[PDB]
Formats: C-alpha cells, sequence, structure tokens
DNA sequence: CCGACCGCGCATCAGC
DNA sequence: GCTGATGCGC
DNA sequence: GTCGG
C-alpha cells in the first residue's frame, strides 16, 4: 500500500533472479527486502532511509534512489525489453514449470500457453495440470469458500474414520480474509514416529474426497503428502467455482501438534517463538519440541498433546492463532 | 572476507 | 531394473 | 543481495 511502487519493482527484480538467473538466493534476498519495506509506516523518501532495514543493502538503496528520481529502472526496462526473459519468466506461472523448464521451452520457441498447448506432448503430468488450470490456480480464495471447504473436507475426512484429526492452518487459520490454497493437516492414533501399523492411511482420506468429486486432479502423491486439485460443488443454478489448490500431510500423531504449530505461522510468528524457545533452553523444529542440555545438545523430543503444551513448555501465553501476526 | 541463505516429499531423469 | 541427483513447489 | 561470524 504505502510503498507499493518500490516493493512491486524489488519483487520483479526478485522474480528475475529466480526465473532467469536461477539465483534462489538473490530472489529470496529481494523477497525479504520486499516484506520489510511493505511493513515500513512511512513513506521512504531516500535509498539511505531504506538501508537502515533489516535485509535493504548498498544495492536496493540506490535502486530505490534511482525509482524515486525517475519512477521506474533501467535495469528492470531492459529486462522486460527483453523477449527472452520475459517469456522465460512468464512460462514459471504454470505450475509444474520452473527456471529450468521454462528456459528450455523458451529455448525450442515455446513462449505462451498457446505455444504450451500445441507441445502438451511435451509437459508432465503436474505441468498439464498447471496449464489446464492456469487463471484459476492465480485467483485467490475468498474466506467464506475456504470455510466451506473445510466443512467438506472435515466431514469427508469424519466418514472414513472417526479417528482421524484433520486440520486446515495456514492464514485461513489465523482468520485470513482470503487464502491462496488449502492446507491440511492430517494425523491418526495408528501412525506413529515409533510405528505404522496402518498401510493406507492417507490413501483412504484422498480416495473419499475422490469419490465425493471434492477432489479433481492429483499433482502428486505418496504415503505422507497429497498435492491436488478440488473445487466446491455448483448449486445447478450459478457459476461454477474455479479450482483450488489443496495439499494434504499426514503427520505423525506424536508430531502433529508442532506441525499445526509450524504450519500456522505466520513465519515471523514462528521465527520469534523459536527465539524465545531458545532463551528458556528448548528448540523447536516442524516436528519436535526438545530441552536444550548445558552445551546445547538437544535431548529427547518431550510429549505434546495439544498446541498449548508447547506454549507451556517455554512459559508463554497461549497464543491463539488469530493473534500470531508478529 | 566468505559461506549461508529451510529442508524435504514426490516425479522424473541420469547414469549405470 | 537399480540407486542417487535434479526440479519443483512448498 | 544482504548479513554475520
Ligand atoms: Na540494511
Ligand atoms: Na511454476
Amino acid at each position: 500500500t504505502l510503498n507499493g511502487g518500490i516493493t512491486d519493482m524489488l519483487t520483479e527484480l526478485a522474480n528475475f533472479e529466480k526465473n532467469v538467473s536461477q539465483a534462489i538466493h538473490k530472489y529470496n534476498a529481494y523477497r525479504k527486502a520486499a516484506s520489510v519495506i511493505a511493513k515500513y509506516p512511512h513513506k521512504i523518501k531516500s535509498g539511505a532511509e531504506a538501508k537502515k532495514l533489516p535485509g535493504v543493502g548498498t544495492k536496493i538503496a540506490e535502486k530505490i534512489d534511482e525509482f524515486l528520481a525517475t519512477g521506474k529502472l533501467r535495469k528492470l526496462e531492459k529486462i522486460r525489453q527483453d523477449d527472452t526473459s520475459s517469456s522465460i519468466n512468464f512460462l514459471t506461472r504454470v505450475s509444474g514449470i520452473g527456471p529450468s523448464a521454462a528456459r528450455k521451452f523458451v529455448d525450442e520457441g515455446i513462449k505462451t500457453l498457446e505455444d504450451l498447448r500445441k507441445n502438451e506432448d511435451k509437459l508432465n503430468h503436474h505441468q498439464r495440470i498447471g496449464l489446464k488450470y492456469f487463471g484459476d490456480f492465480e485467483k485467490r480464495i475468498p474466506r467464506e469458500e475456504m470455510l466451506q471447504m473445510q466443512d467438506i473436507v472435515l466431514n469427508e475426512v469424519k466418514k472414513v474414520d472417526s479417528e482421524y484429526i484433520a486440520t486446515v492452518c495456514g492464514s485461513f487459520r489465523r482468520g485470513a480474509e482470503s487464502s491462496g490454497d488449502m492446507d491440511v493437516l492430517l494425523t491418526h492414533p495408528s501412525f506413529t514416529s515409533e510405528s505404522t501399523k496402518q498401510p493406507k492411511l492417507l490413501h483412504q482420506v484422498v480416495e473419499q474426497l475422490q469419490k465425493v468429486h471434492f477432489i479433481t486432479d492429483t499433482l502428486s502423491k505418496g504415503e505422507t503428502k497429497f498435492m491436488g486439485v478440488c473445487q466446491l460443488p455448483s448449486k445447478n443454478d450459478e457459476k461454477e467455482y474455479p479450482h483450488r489448490r489443496i495439499d494434504i500431510r499426514l503427520i505423525p500423531k506424536d508430531q502433529y501438534y508442532c506441525g499445526v504449530l509450524y504450519f500456522t505461522g505466520s513465519d515471523i510468528f514462528n521465527k520469534n517463538m523459536r527465539a524465545h524457545a531458545l532463551e528458556k533452553g528448548f528448540t523447536i523444529n516442524e516436528y519436535t519440541i526438545r530441552p536444550l542440555g548445558v552445551t546445547g545438545v538437544a535431548g529427547e523430543p518431550l510429549p505434546v498433546d495439544s498446541e498449548k503444551d508447547i506454549f507451556d513448555y517455554i512459559q508463554w501465553k497461549y497464543r491463539e492463532p488469530k493473534d500470531r501476526s508478529e
């Protein structure tokens, strides 16, 4: 909102480095810079001002100076005037098409969605799904739809086995008004980190979701992770809902509530909580919470039966998901 | 100055 | 056919 | 590209 001109620039630069330069760490630098400036409560007036922010160094400082004087960035103007870079960049918007595949397609003249449709033969299964749902995957999901989608997932999971537990996480669980996909964490009493005593725990749930025609396509599926496509049923009279990306992860039950914690976020809240654990003698990753020895050695994972248990261990007032922005 | 920069499940490829 | 590396999205 | 050891 407040510095959107700069942050659009920094994001554009980020996409370039990831997709064209294949410089993943520059991409994440530019993103880090863009997030920190999006959070800044004043109109940036100089590159020096921004440089005080963590993640803005000397090069982004001068790019801001240029952007403020001229309103554009010549480096970005050249990049956009270059047919190759813009086609590689554009093609990475197809899910399953990354910097490698996008580069290769462009090298042999496949540069547009239409070009991809002509050469569907040359796409893997994931890429074909990405092409089919190209528009729908770039749409947001309003929360009311999210709420409907959750009702379906939780009802259908329960139909396979009442002993399943399923949680939709992400920004949605924090009460976000819109989401980018649906992220479901699944667990069962028979699946602990010490033994698997059920063969097809995730399969049974994806299969039930398919048979009620909620899950429509599969991008990838194994014993513990499903990535696919779903759609809310259309109400006979009205327009169809866009197809939506959904992930479902089967997590061992002794690690489930640490998983919920980590995948609920936010990322800034995770890292402030991971930092406070350390100060009080514990380390938390996405799987466990462990005490630290006097010399920095992690002990065994502590029992966790709810989220608040993790809070109890590190002597933190419980934080409801809606209050975990920072 | 110099290396770290999230780590991992799955699909596919590369090399055998 | 096998095992390990790579691409990819998260 | 930025940071911190
Ligand atoms: Na800085
Ligand atoms: Na892509």
